[PDB]
């Protein structure tokens, strides 16, 4: 069976992630506001068998939504998209679904799979779309921190 935890994420620089209508997930600070706005995760994980990555697929927890990688004007885009929730998760997830998870300096990257060196980012602004960015290191954000909750 798929293995996946329940998990919530926070840039480096401590912003949430939550749900910005149906179509996307906006970064934002909610210190000192309720934490109950941010999405819950459902991390699963994926065959990929990679030396320092692990192959993990996105799920919005309760919602049967995916992070998906797809080419909009030859351009990788972050996409949520909707499955069945009867099929998902699975073992053998689609390369839309699949970021490969790394693990750097206490901090984690998630690249999509199907578009190397792209990554799941988020803007210094607040309130901006999570996208998938071409850029690590500089201005955009590409490092985060899990806050697990359960197995
Ligand atoms: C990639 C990866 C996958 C799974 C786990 C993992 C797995 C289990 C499990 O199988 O039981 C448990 N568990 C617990 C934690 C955990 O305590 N974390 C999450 C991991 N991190 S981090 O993402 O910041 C990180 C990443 C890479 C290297 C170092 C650190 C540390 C934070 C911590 C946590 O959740 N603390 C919350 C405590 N807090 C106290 C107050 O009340 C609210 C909760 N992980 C797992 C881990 C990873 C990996 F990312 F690699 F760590």
């Amino acid at each position: 069976p798929v293995r996946s935890l329940n998990c919530t994420l926070r840039d480096s620089q401590q912003k949430s992630l939550v749900m910005s209508g149906p179509y996307e997930l906006k970064a934002l600070h909610l210190q000192g506001q309720d934490m109950e706005q941010q999405v819950v995760f459902s991390m699963s994980f994926v065959q990929g068998e990679s030396n320092d990555k692990i192959p993990v697929a996105l799920g919005l927890k309760e919602k049967n939504l995916y992070l998906s990688c797809v080419l909009k004007d030859d351009k990788p885009t972050l996409q949520l998209e909707s499955v069945d929730p009867k099929n998902y998760p699975k073992k053998k997830m689609e390369k839309r679904f699949v970021f490969n998870k790394i693990e750097i300096n206490n901090k984690l990257e998630f690249e999509s799979a199907q578009f190397p060196n792209w990554y799941i980012s988020t803007s210094q602004a607040e309130n901006m779309p999570v996208f998938l960015g071409g850029t690590k290191g500089g201005q955009d954000i590409t490092d985060f921190t899990m806050q697990f909750v359960s197995s």
